[PDB]
């Protein structure tokens, strides 16, 4: 044991499943776990979810990556620096597929049940969850839920791939759901689905208010909606520091506190920093496209042939600041506007890049310089016809941006 | 072994160079590396670039800090929390010199080849690179390049000292070059040269656009230019959150897309 390679003589546990069958001697035994799954040498890779465990004799619920329970005993993982990885619970990564429509990754392993267990530990123990580079695959029927304050930090290249199959009503169901995450931090996560179906991230009041929630470098692409809010008093002090919502079928940001019939309700104040919404609208290809699920079923992406969208939709808010972002339609998506503000209070814009709008009306009439005179007469009360359409927002301010490539009637519409 | 100090009986490898000469027995051996360089006890300090390694039998390229290759075998470093330090590749720090002109640090060890290898691993493996406090000395003819998205987090007191010597045309050469770093993170780095020569950080289009690149607490001082941009469509959505460009001979921030003669 005095040799340079004397550390290999100590025995280890091969996999996490073997740790469940390791009957200890007393409640103070230490053991070394090499990896969560055995057989990493043949796969030409390195162990990921290993660590050190401490034995007990009592009874505990098997967590999946934190407690390896057995008959009359259980092992507890030793956490360092109040941080753990998703590979500690059994999650697997793969190569990132291209952002082409209906293109799936090479390997298909559902990480929903294991990521939910990792989310539950980071919320109940207040540990920092570290995400590895690569693509996490999700093909489950349940929604990935964050029901408390959590600290998530990803790497450059962390991808959350959602498969809308195996999901009842796959056109409107949410992939991720965040509620009650007060003073939480989520960073460096790119979620796309390659299918123009589903909600990317859904904020609601199922648990509580997401007060002072901070999102940084959170990318949502290839979904029906990027960021969805359909409940008042749930994003009261949310912050987007540098986020991207790109190539969604309808909108990249959809915030609507209430609808008609329901009375007033709002969230205040909402803060947007250096956030870009690009390319989010029904396109020529998307309208004619059909998504083939893994169960060999076909879902028509379009609701109608006159489907029209927008980059950002705001409704029922107060004290919203959009500081130095970008709203642009690239790829010529059918948009009624770049930003639609309806029934808000004190919406202020600070030097946002605005460009490349494909002018359309609400009913799907293309706005063209040829019929520019019939649009002003017949569609005066329509919520469309400008790069920024402001409806029932008293304290509006735009503050001198740089705008170009506007193929609609006006730049700003007030009504 | 059961004694309260029984962990010392386990044997380790002294240095990274001795790890290259350690012929394993099979393709699953585990060893403990005490430090990258041996002799830290006589220098009155602690080991910095140690860790655990796993052996193999095939052929791999010697990384310098990640893969210790040998004849018919190689060892691979076990990375924890998707993070590693620059000392894992052989980088050495020293005391920070004063910001006086033409004042050099006490020790002069070139960390250019070591830091370039650490940058290549953090880009190809998407690991977060942690920088230690102290001064990293750079005196080379090559430019430190970041050719992809990277996550760099330094400590209070991390200094990158650039010596403009050995550079062909040392008046306009860049010390660091960033290109293609989309959605990258660089934090807490103080770069100064004590010579009013060279470019501190040069943003380029050699690889691609630095889309949504975030710089925080990045200090560039004592150069001919602090931040230099001389190419269009390369800093599209770049962000500076708390940066300092101080005492640079011509300008602290210089961004010029086109010049007289070439179009917009």
């Amino acid at each position: 044991l005095a040799q340079p390679d004397g550390f290999d003589s100590i025995g280890r546990v091969s996999s996490f499943a073997a740790l469940r069958n390791l009957k200890p001697k007393k409640s103070g035994q230490h053991v070394l776990l090499t990896s969560y799954y055995d057989g990493w040498a043949a796969e030409n890779k390195m162990p990921t979810g290993g660590g050190e465990f401490i034995s007990s004799i009592g009874t505990a619920t098997d967590d999946g990556g934190y407690i390896a329970a057995g008959p009359g005993y259980y092992w507890t993982r030793v956490v360092n620096n109040n941080s753990f990885t998703a590979e500690d619970f059994g999650c697997k990564t793969t190569a990132t597929p291209p952002p082409n429509f209906n293109v799936l990754p090479a390997e298909l392993f559902d990480n929903t049940a294991m990521m939910q267990a990792a989310f539950n530990l980071a919320i109940s123990k207040s540990f920092k969850l570290n995400l590895s580079t690569g693509t996490y695959y999700f093909e489950s029927s349940d929604t990935l839920r964050i029901t408390g304050p959590i600290h998530i930090e990803g790497r450059p290249g962390t991808v959350f791939y959602h498969n809308p199959s195996n999901k009842a009503n796959p056109k409107t169901d949410a992939f991720m759901n965040i509620s009650g995450c007060s003073a939480g931090r989520i960073s460096s996560i790119n979620c796309f689905s390659n299918s123009y179906l589903g909600k990317g991230i859904n904020f609601d009041r199922s648990v509580g208010d997401n007060r002072k929630l901070v999102l940084e470098h959170v990318y949502v692409d290839t979904f029906r909606w990027g960021f969805y809010v359909g409940e008042p008093e749930c994003i009261n002090q949310i912050e987007f520091h540098s986020c991207r919502a790109q190539s969604n079928y309808f909108q990249g940001i959809f915030i609507e506190s209430f609808k008609e019939g329901q009375e007033y309700g709002h969230s205040a104040p909402v803060h947007f920093f250096n956030t870009i919404c690009n390319g989010n609208g029904p396109t020529s290809f998307a309208l004619g496209a059909t998504y083939k699920t893994t169960k060999n079923e076909y879902i028509k992406v379009m609701d109608s042939v006159n489907d029209v969208g927008c980059q950002a939709y705001f409704q029922g808010l107060s004290n919203v600041q959009y500081i130095g972002g970008q709203l642009s339609g690239h790829g010529s998506p059918r948009n009624t506007s770049l930003a639609t503000i309806t029934q808000c209070n004190s919406f202020i814009i600070y030097g946002t890049d605005l460009e490349d709008i494909n002018g359309f009306t609400t009913d799907g009439t293309a706005i063209t310089a040829d019929n520019i005179d019939a649009i002003e007469s017949n569609y005066l009360k329509d919520i469309s016809g400008a790069a920024i359409v402001v409806s029932s927002c008293p304290g509006f301010k735009i503050d001198s941006p740089h705008i170009f490539k506007i193929k609609t009637l006006s730049t700003i519409k007030l009504m």
